[PDB]
């Protein structure tokens, strides 16, 4: 899944990992995707010893799937050095171009993080409880910094929750909910917001 060329630049990313992480897979054996992002995850969790992959049997855990709202498949969620949920989710597998989401939400859990301005730190504290869907295809190239954005406010207010979606692996929510441009973010159930969103954008509308 990842050429040299990636593990150049993501060993220099992971260089700057400080405390340890653990992605954490609910497989449903019996699924095809699950087992892709069984093998994604076994590649990527390889990349560095702060990245530990854990596995948990879909359905075998019901107060943990609880725990963590498990609905969509295939889904992997973050955990913090502590084993604490970070309310950062993956649905569906962040290869190709999102493969950016997913080391930005790792290096995000697993360090300090980049210098951030008192004023958008401070609204970010701020933010009330929250879930985002960001929906996003692997191909679409302004996605991942969306998912990593409303995943890194994620990582710092533990009442916000982001989860990344591939839109192109539930087509059936992509009617319902009229997911129609390429990235695309749903507040609470309620309110879309399309296209490139800036930080500081984003933390206004959660608001
Ligand atoms: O990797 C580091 O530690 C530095 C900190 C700010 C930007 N990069």
């Amino acid at each position: 899944w990842f050429p040299e060329s990636m593990r150049q630049q993501l060993s220099g990313i992971f260089a700057k990992l400080t405390k340890k992480v653990t992605l954490l897979q609910f497989l449903d054996a019996s699924d095809e995707k699950s087992l892709e992002l069984q093998s994604f995850l076994t590649e990527f969790a390889s990349l560095d010893q702060k990245i530990t992959l854990e596995t948990i049997l879909k359905d075998t855990e019901p107060a943990k799937e609880l725990l963590y709202g498990i609905e969509k498949m295939p889904s992997v969620v973050l955990l913090d050095a502590a084993g604490n949920y970070t309310g950062i989710k993956f649905s569906g597998i962040p290869s190709g171009h999102e493969v950016n989401s997913l080391v930005l939400a790792v290096y995000n859990v697993g360090s300090e993080g980049q210098p951030l301005e008192a004023s958008l730190q401070k609204n970010i504290l701020a933010l009330p409880k929250r879930k985002i869907e960001i929906f996003v295809s692997l191909t679409c190239h302004f996605c991942p910094d969306v998912v990593a954005a409303c995943q890194r406010i994620a990582s710092i207010n533990p009442h916000v929750e982001a989860e990344m979606v591939d839109i192109s692996l539930f087509p059936e929510l992509k009617k319902e909910k009229k997911i129609m441009s390429v990235p695309a973010m749903l507040i609470d159930g309620e309110q879309m917001i399309f296209g490139s969103k800036t930080m500081t954008e984003i933390i206004e509308a959660l608001a």
